[PDB]
């Protein structure tokens, strides 16, 4: 009689493959150096959120203009995974859905980790950030 709820992603369960394959000191060195080389851009890691049903992202490392908006970055990722116009896409930054009106520079200055990278997870649904 019970509706079993077993298909929703655990909050905070996202694990970035980028951090499992690159130690902190290597990431921190590259992030700090790329921020000095391009002070008007931010380095971003984008990977698929848990239990998402959506196409794979071939590349995870992006150097984005700080003045690019989140809505424009949604546009970029949609094309790279070849989403249909009707397909949904959500971003998550520290377990929260960022405002589409924010700039990537605003997200970076608020949410970048100590390795100087900004981490974004993506999914076809919003559950992971609610």
């Amino acid at each position: 009689d019970f509706v079993k709820v077993e298909d929703l992603p655990l909050k905070g369960s996202m694990k970035f493959v980028y951090k499992e394959e690159h130690p902190f000191e290597k990431r921190r060195s590259e992030g700090e150096k790329i921020r000095k080389k391009y002070p008007d851009r931010v380095p971003v890691i984008v990977e698929k959120a848990p239990k998402a049903r959506i196409g794979d992202l071939d590349k995870k490392k992006y150097l984005v203009p700080s003045d690019l908006t989140v809505g424009q970055f949604y546009f970029l990722i949609r094309k790279r995974i070849h989403l249909r116009a009707e397909d949904a896409l959500f971003f998550f930054v520290n377990n929260v859905i960022p405002p589409t009106s924010a700039t990537m520079g605003q997200l970076y200055q608020e949410h970048h980790e100590e390795d100087f990278f900004l981490y974004i997870a993506y999914s076809d649904e919003s559950v992971y950030g609610l």
